[PDB]
């Protein structure tokens, strides 16, 4: 009804950004070039606001139980911390317009489809159809009516929506890491915590460091780290990226509390990384340094991938390479598929050192037959990483194929159930 409602809290602290509290009423006056920001007027003032942080009043997103387009296993992770009656309504990522209800009950997560009849009345069971989705959700929150339990408690959001650009349109240096290249720091103009990477050369050339970053600036995916800025005017070049509070994926995995980080969490991270790699491959970009250290962990196990196009740097890296990448200097997605298979072995092993096996002869060890089953790794997952390690690179599945497998691997089961 011409009005908008804020879905997430946003602190302004920006050029002309407007602070919004969840549930505030907004009148939208316009949008910026990319649409990631929109000018809004509220009872307090006028200013720019992230577009994904607010939704139209007539929108179905105004409801808490509607999480928009959500992966099936992402929804399963969302319901992992729930109780009986915990539920969410999601849009199918593979085919949009298809709606599903994910409902948690006694440790299980059940998925139901909201099918539309010839009348257009959406329904879950054929005996009760409704004109609108809100009617159906209200009815199934009143009685179960064919569901295993009533839709009682909408699931909370996993993370705030990702925005591209700190503004609609060198600086403070904090502590580095501790040791045992990348520093944490503050941007004053927007007063936000960022990560700054310094570098020397070899891969970081004179004109490549600027023309390559232009392609990197166009890297925009929820599971890919965002290149906020670059500073090439000083002998130490600065790479400004988002900040992830939990840091290294390998360090997280080795120190994590496995009761909180269970098999569903592991598949959530794997699906995130696979979707990031699918986005990178579909754009014809090669990561080249895929591994656990180059991934980062965020809130609610939000995983992002960094160090893409980095190739060199840090280095204080043999086992994550393709057999054809170090023998003949290959540049391909399939090498990244091999690195992804090693990464998934690491995830299945909770961060164990790969090939645990003489390094000085590992190449040969591969000319004939690869790591064995981790304890509890489902045979499907080992099969996937097995395909990811092929002597001929053409025989390895695409990252899109890997993601499609991952989503449909446990359609009639649970990864927690299929541990053994
Ligand atoms: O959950 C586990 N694996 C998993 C989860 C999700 C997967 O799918 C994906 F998609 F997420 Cl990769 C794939 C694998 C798991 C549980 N327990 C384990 N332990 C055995 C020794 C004991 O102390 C603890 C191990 C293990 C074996 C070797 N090291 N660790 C693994
Ligand atoms: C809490 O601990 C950490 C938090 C982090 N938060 C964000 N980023 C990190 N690492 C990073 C930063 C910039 C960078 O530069 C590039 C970015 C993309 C592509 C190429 C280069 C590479 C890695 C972090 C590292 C951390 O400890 C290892
Ligand atoms: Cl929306």
């Amino acid at each position: 009804g011409n009005l908008f409602v804020a879905l997430y809290d946003f602190v302004a602290s920006g050029d002309n950004t407007l602070s919004i509290t969840k549930g505030e009423k907004l009148r939208v006056l316009g949008y910026n070039h990319n649409g990631e920001w929109c000018e809004a007027q509220t009872k307090n003032g006028q200013g720019w606001v992230p577009s994904n942080y607010i939704t139209p009043v007539n929108s179905l997103e105004k409801h808490s139980w509607y999480h928009g387009p959500v992966s099936r296993n992402a929804a399963e992770y969302l319901l992992s911390s729930g109780i009986n009656g915990s539920f969410l309504v999601r849009e199918s990522e593979s085919s949009p317009g298809q709606r599903s209800i994910s409902l948690r009950y006694e440790g299980r997560v059940y998925h139901y489809r909201i099918n539309t009849a010839s009348d257009g009345k959406l329904y879950v069971s054929s005996e009760s159809r409704f004109n609108t989705l809100a009617e159906l959700v209200h009815h199934h929150s009143t009685v179960a009516d064919g569901l295993i339990t009533t839709l009682h408690y909408p699931a909370p959001k996993r993370n705030k929506p990702t925005v591209y650009g700190v503004s609609p349109n060198d600086i403070t240096m904090k502590h580095k890491l501790g040791g045992g290249e990348v520093y944490e720091g503050v941007w004053k103009k927007y007063s936000l915590t960022v990560a700054v990477k310094t570098l020397k050369e070899d891969t970081m050339e004179v004109e490549e460091f600027l023309k390559e970053a232009a392609v990197m600036k166009e890297i925009k995916h929820p599971n890919l780290v965002q290149l906020l800025g670059v500073c090439t005017r000083e002998p130490p070049f600065y790479i400004i990226t988002e900040f992830m509070t939990y840091g290294n994926l390998l360090d997280y995995l080795r120190e994590c509390n496995r009761q909180e980080v269970n098999a569903v969490v592991l598949l959530y991270m794997a699906t995130q990384i696979s979707s990031a790699m699918e986005y990178l491959e579909k754009k014809n970009f090669i990561h080249r340094d895929l591994a656990a250290r180059n991934c980062l962990v965020g809130e609610n196990h939000l995983v992002k991938v960094a160090d893409f196009g980095l190739s060199r740097l840090m280095t204080g890296p043999i086992k994550w390479t393709a057999p054809e990448s170090l023998a003949y200097n290959k540049f391909s997605i399939k090498s990244d598929v091999w690195a992804f298979g090693v990464l998934l072995w690491e995830i299945a092993t909770y961060g164990m050192s790969p090939y645990p096996i003489d390094l000085s002869q590992v190449y040969e060890l591969l000319e004939k037959d690869r790591m064995e089953r981790p304890e509890g790794c489902p045979e499907k997952v080992y099969e996937l990483m097995r395909a990811c390690w092929q002597w001929n690179p053409s025989d390895r599945p695409s990252f899109a194929e890997i993601h499609q497998a991952f989503e449909t691997m446990f359609q009639e089961s649970s990864i927690s159930d299929e541990v053994e």
